[PDB]
């Protein structure tokens, strides 16, 4: 279609910042424009319509949220080959759930309380 000279790049989200426990927090991240040849350039060289937000809403976590959220561990799926038994792996889904209303929430909430369990393990496929 059309060549690309400039693109937006983003750093990692900082910590959720708030006055109040719960919604209404703020994460900020670095956003800058770069030339495709790899150097930082003027922000006005990138298309502003494509400019990622340097801010997003977030949930300010406090100890008293512990009982309201938890990890839901989906079941291990098919043993996939890696290319007796032949080495393979299986994956599973893992989500943070607001327990009462039973709906998705951001991983970083459940993370504050318990580390995220693994999405992958080894498995053997029978000959």
């Amino acid at each position: 279609e059309a060549p690309t000279l400039y693109l937006w790049k983003t750093g990692p989200w900082g910590r959720c910042m708030g006055d109040e426990c719960g919604p209404g927090g703020i994460q900020t991240r670095a956003v800058w424009c770069a030339h495709v040849e790899g150097w930082t350039t003027l922000h006005t060289n990138c298309k502003q319509a494509e400019r990622p937000n340097n801010q997003q809403n977030c949930f300010k976590v406090c100890d008293w949220h512990k009982e309201l959220y938890d990890w839901r561990l989906g079941p291990w799926n098919q043993c996939q080959p890696v290319i007796k038994g032949e080495e393979g792996i299986q994956v599973r889904e893992i989500a943070c759930i607001q327990k009462d209303k039973d709906i998705p929430a951001e991983d970083i909430i459940c993370e504050y309380f318990e580390p995220k369990p693994l999405l992958e393990q080894a498995c053997l496929i029978p000959c």
